[PDB]
DNA sequence: GCCATGGCTAGTA
DNA sequence: CTACTAGCCATGG
C-alpha cells in the first residue's frame, strides 16, 4: 500500500476513539497493518489542518506521556484539550504531560 | 544515492 | 523513575 492510503486509514482510526479515552501511536500503527510505522503515525497526524475534525489530540506515546513535540511548547495545546474532556492529567518533576494509560487506553 | 529531522519504541541499565 | 541505545522509516534538500 501507499502513503495516502495510509495516511487515510489512519484518520480512519484515530476517528474512532471514544470520547474522552485514547490510544497510542504505535497502537494505531498495528490497528490499521502497519505495525513498524508508529513514526508515520505521529507524522499523519502531524500534518492535519487546524481545522480537522480528526481528534489528534487522543493520540499520545506509549509511555502514556504527551510527546514533546519540540519545535516550540504548542502541544499545552495537547493537554488543555485532552482535559476538555475531562481527562486527568498530571505532571512530571520536568515537564512531561502524563496519565493512566491502562485507564484512558481505548481498548476495543 | 546522501543526509539530517522527526508527536516513536522496545530494550537496557 | 530517568537516560540511553537500537532499531524503525518517510521527508525534504
Amino acid at each position: 500500500m501507499r502513503m495516502d492510503e495510509f495516511y487515510t486509514k489512519v484518520y480512519d482510526a484515530v476517528c474512532e476513539i471514544p470520547y474522552g479515552k485514547v490510544s497510542t501511536y504505535g497502537e494505531i500503527a498495528r490497528y490499521v497493518g502497519m505495525p513498524s510505522y508508529a513514526r508515520q503515525v505521529g507524522q499523519a497526524m502531524k500534518h492535519l489542518h487546524p481545522e480537522t475534525h480528526v481528534p489528534w489530540h487522543r493520540v499520545i506515546n506509549s509511555r502514556g506521556t504527551i510527546s514533546k513535540r519540540d519545535i516550540s511548547a504548542g502541544e499545552q495545546r495537547q493537554k488543555d484539550r485532552l482535559e476538555e474532556e475531562g481527562v486527568e492529567i498530571y505532571q512530571t518533576s520536568l515537564g512531561e504531560y502524563k496519565l493512566n494509560l491502562p485507564e484512558y487506553m481505548w481498548k476495543p
